[PDB]
This record gives C-alpha cells, structure tokens and sequence, in this order.
C-alpha cells in the first residue's frame, strides 16, 4: 500500500532521518530530506539531475550527460531544465548556491569556471513522514522492504555529541569586519553580512547530527542531504520564497533578535528589508497584487512581515526566486552593493551557505528555504559557517560573539561518525 500508519512514540524527524540513512545506503542512492510544514519529504535516488554551473548546464539522465552552454538569467536556464523533469515526475529537489544570485547584479564575471549555481534532481522514490502517516511514492520492493525493515527495528539511539572549539579566527573575521565598517562610513553601502568558516576536526554522522539538532531547534524549514559528494544539514531560519500552484507568492523576512517590538535598530532594519522585498516582488507581480499582510508582527520569538503577491503570467517561479535572491538577511543593503562587497570581504564562493534548499512541484509549486545554521561535508572537509550583519555602528568583537551564538545552534549537537 501507499500508506503506512506512523508508529507510536516516534517523532517524524527521527524516523525520516533514519529512513534517509538506512534505506538509501541499502539501495546505493543519494537523497535530500526536506522539512516543510509538518511534512518531512525524503526524496530518494537521483532519477535525473540538473546541474547548473556558471559556464555550463548539464542534464544527466539514464547515464547520459547532455551539456549545454547558456546565457542570460540563471533562473530562466534552471527553470527550463527543471520544467522538463517535472513532466516526468511530480516533484524536484535541490539546492541553489549564493552564487546563483550574482548575475542579476552583473557580477558573474567574477566566478571561476565550473562554479556551481544549482543542483536540482528528481527522485526515484519519495517518502513523506508526518505525525500521522507515511506515504510512499514510486517505491519498489527494494525501497519498500527497506522501509519495512527499519520500521520494525525502530530508530537508533543518538550517541553523545562531541565538542568543537569556535574561538579561533583564522580567516580574520574581526579585521574583515572593520573594513566593512569603513566602507559603510564612507557610504558605499548600508549593510553587509560577513561570515566565517569553522572546521570540524572530526567526521560527523549527518543523519544522527540532524536528529540531535532538530530536538533543540525549531526552524522555519530543515534539511538533510547526500548529493553529488556533498553532505549537508541545516535549520533554516527564513523562507526566501513560497510560490503556490495558484500563483500566490510569499516571502517572509524575519527580524531576528517586548523590546523586540520597540527596539529601533531592529525596526529600521526590518522596515528597510520589507521595502526591499516589496520592491523586488513587484517586478514579478501582477500590478496591484503586492501587499504586506502581517507587518512587524511578533512570531524563540521573532519579528517578521509577510509579503504577498500574485505571480504575473509573464513570470515564473524561478524568476520569483531570482527576484528575491539572495536574501537580504544574508547579503546586504543595498543588495547589489552588499553582494559586491561579499566577493571582496568574505571567503568565496559561498556555495550552499546563504543560498537556498528547494522543493518544486509539477503544479507550479516552489518552496525555498534560506541556508543558515548548517553543516557541510565535501571532500575530506567538514565545516560550519556563521555570519553577522554589519552596519555603521558595528564592533568587530561583538560581531565575532554573534557568530559564536549562531554556531551554537549546531556546536553542542555534533555526533561523530559511526
Ligand atoms: O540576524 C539574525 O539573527 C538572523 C536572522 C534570521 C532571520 C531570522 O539569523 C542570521 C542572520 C545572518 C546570518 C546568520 C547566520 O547564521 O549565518 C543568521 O543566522
């Protein structure tokens, strides 16, 4: 059957993460698990893959890689290829780099060749885990048998975590901050977010770390993946974009930090962001469809606003994502200038950090979550990355401390490789 009853006492995050580890290894496949609105979707197995790089677009199907050059907007390029996958299957999953959002500002020339912009795939099988049920899509006996074996076994106990020191500043985050402050004071831009990488000196178990962290984090969206040599996990603090089948587009910028409601620094910054999103959404919206619906409402508690619109017929979901990308929250104000500065003052390319993780539907749906509070493994390297907004009054030591706080979303929950 399509449906299985959820076992009592079992958290959905825990079960989906267990499925992700056990079932995929069994059948030799890559995966992405995405948490959206009480559903944990495990997209298992790469049926077809879209790789969009700075200098090339690749579609790999059935063992055949078909390479194309592309020009113009990255979203249009990505959209066309993804649309093709979605004729064949219902949903597509992936990640989008920070670097995806640089073309709109004409910064693409800065990118080295073979710089990844996006990886989007359609799954061989889907498993959806929620509180009530497990739903199976395109699951063969092999997958089905595996889910069945796990379900019987139950979830593994999470081992004790292993600590890491975040006090070093090898990349000189503090000095880099100062430089930003000077540029701000000189009126180059209002804001930039700068970040630092922290290497983790041991290998971690990604699914087990994801479970431990999820227990102590309540995020807007979350993810765990093994894709194309990359392991990653994260607790996304913001939604970049949600586009519905009906054409309604949403973005929800959050303020961060009683005194949230009254504090001036936040309010000015949140308002400026709200203005930015509204302006961006407007370019892709039916005239007169754009509104801010829940302004500066308190929603951990956060300040946030909901910006909504109707996707114009001339435009599409990728265009909406490009209009809103990268998020102000991890870039700067004004955006073009903040992004420019990031090439200069931060370690580039960013890749997954400050990019998005995406779920797309054949119905026209898009869900894109901002990648922050995440861990990465590529090659032999395991790392964490956190950053801070920098404005004219910012202090390098305080900003360093801020990074440490953000790192603490993950630093206590690292489970070493098994
Ligand atoms: O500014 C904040 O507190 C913030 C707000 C989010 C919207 C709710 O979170 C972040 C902003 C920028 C960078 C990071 C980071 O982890 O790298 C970050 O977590």
């Amino acid at each position: 059957s399509s449906s299985i009853p959820m076992p009592a006492g079992v958290n959905p995050a825990d079960l989906a993460a267990e499925l992700a580890a056990v079932v995929t290894e069994s059948v030799d496949e890559d995966y992405l698990l995405y948490e959206c609105d009480g559903q944990w979707v495990l997209a298992a197995g790469v049926q077809a893959m879209v790789e969009l790089d700075s200098d090339e677009l690749r579609v790999i199907r059935d063992g055949v890689t078909r390479r194309q050059q592309w020009s113009g907007r990255p979203g249009a390029a990505l959209g066309e290829a993804v649309d093709r996958l979605l004729l064949e299957t219902d949903q597509a999953f992936g990640w989008v780099a920070f670097e995806f959002g640089v073309h709109r500002y004409g910064l693409q020339q800065r990118l080295a060749p073979h710089t990844p912009l996006a990886r989007v795939f359609s799954p061989r099988t889907r498993i959806m885990v929620s509180e009530k049920e497990i739903r199976l899509f395109d699951a063969g006996i092999r997958h089905r048998e595996a889910i069945d074996r796990l379900l019987a076994t139950g979830v593994r106990e999470v081992p004790q975590s292993r600590s890491v020191d975040v006090s070093d500043d090898p990349s000189g985050f503090r000095r880099r901050v100062a430089v930003a402050v000077d540029e701000i004071a000189a009126g180059r831009y209002h804001k930039v977010i700068l970040s630092r990488c922290v290497e983790v000196p041991f290998a971690i178990d990604f699914p087990l770390t994801y479970r431990l962290g999820r227990r102590h984090n309540t995020p807007v969206r979350s993810f765990l993946l093994q894709l194309g040599g990359i392991r990653a996990l994260g607790y996304s603090p913001e939604l970049v974009t949600a586009v519905r089948a009906d054409g309604v587009v949403i973005t929800e910028p959050l303020a961060g930090t009683d005194d949230l409601e009254s504090n001036s620094k936040e309010i000015v910054e949140h308002a400026i962001s709200v203005r930015s999103s509204l302006e961006e959404i407007t370019d892709i919206a039916e005239p007169g469809s754009a509104a801010v619906i829940d302004f500066m409402t308190v929603r951990v508690q956060h300040l946030g606003s909901t910006i909504r619109a109707r996707l114009d017929p001339s435009s599409d979901r990728m265009a909406a994502l490009e209009a809103l990308f990268p998020a102000v929250t991890a870039s700067g104000i004004p955006k073009a200038a903040g992004v420019e500065a990031i090439f200069r003052l931060d370690e580039c390319p960013r890749g997954l950090y400050s990019g998005a993780v995406v779920m797309l539907s054949a119905d026209g749906g898009l869900d894109a979550a901002l990648t922050l509070r995440a861990a990465y493994q590529v090659g032999g390297r395991t790392w964490l990355r956190a950053g801070a907004g920098i404005i004219e009054e910012s202090e390098p030591e305080r900003e360093f401390e801020e990074t440490c706080e953000k790192l603490s979303t993950l630093t206590p929950y690292l489970v070493a490789r098994q």
